[PDB]
């Protein structure tokens, strides 16, 4: 199976990124696509990160995808999988799967988050992305 | 008195960077240090805030910040005081003439525990003083706001205006309490860092629980 991600609002979020990055490192720059970017879009738009591991881009839409990389089996009606509740990751870690829900996640400092997602569990997140978590976690606090 | 602070952890969370930044406001970017930093760190790695605000960091221990920065007179031995909390004796208006920079222990996770105290008088058995500041936890902007009463004003611990756990309330049906000792201001409110409270009210119009 192969992934096609829409992409449309401007610039790469962190989030974003440590998403793309780890789903790029499980399934291969030859199994994820970049489809529908803002038409203003070049090569130094996308994040350093992304270009590093062969991110497939294109402004085009999702069928406009074949005419840009040639090396991909054609889109045929009714092989692919298409982003228009897990992470994108998480969705695209179960898919290779087959062929815990809203965690909570407890920090050093008596900090705690929990995450509004379905998660894989010997629970998968991208690599940093626990920082990333950590990053926008509020000071050891009590709700009344 | 100059300030030591372990970051002993990969990142900066927003609220670190905002009590990062209102020390280096009061104190100024000569009279903090951030000392063991992941050996990964590079700058690229620093806050842009406090990197504009004068940050200086290093990867090396406190006993390496002399060799990385020339300016700073030498940390001598038994003239460099820790903040310790297993400590009974108070820093006081008297060691003003004793020390010359307070140290802030890396906070290290449960895995496994470990004793920060213990590590480094176990590394610089010569070096370091310990002092307790008060049986109440307080956020490190107000440790060192809390020292440099005692030191350079010379205000006994007794004599500072205090509130424990201060509630901030945003609506009849959400507050938040911080568990920490904050100085206050001369209206009576807490100081907290400049966006501080603006993060509190943010986290509380986030997800949450009350058990
Ligand atoms: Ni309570
Ligand atoms: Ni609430
Ligand atoms: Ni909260
Ligand atoms: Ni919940």
């Amino acid at each position: 199976m192969k992934y096609i991600i829409e992409h449309m609002e401007e610039g790469f979020s962190e989030w974003v990124i440590l998403e793309y990055s780890q789903i790029l490192r499980e399934v291969g720059a030859e199994n994820l696509i970049l489809s529908s970017l803002p038409e203003s879009t070049t090569e130094k738009d996308i994040p350093q990160r992304l270009l590093k591991l062969g991110l497939r881009w294109t402004t085009k839409d999702l069928k406009g995808i074949n005419e840009d990389f040639k090396d991909l089996e054609l889109l045929k009606d009714g092989d692919y999988f298409v982003f228009g509740q897990m992470t994108t990751d998480t969705a695209i870690r179960t898919t290779q799967l087959i062929i815990i829900d809203y965690p909570e996640f407890r920090f050093n400092k008596n900090e705690a988050t929990e995450m509004p997602f379905r998660y894989v569990l010997k629970p998968i997140l991208p690599e940093g992305m626990l920082d990333l978590i950590k990053k926008d976690s509020l000071e050891h606090h009590h709700h009344h």
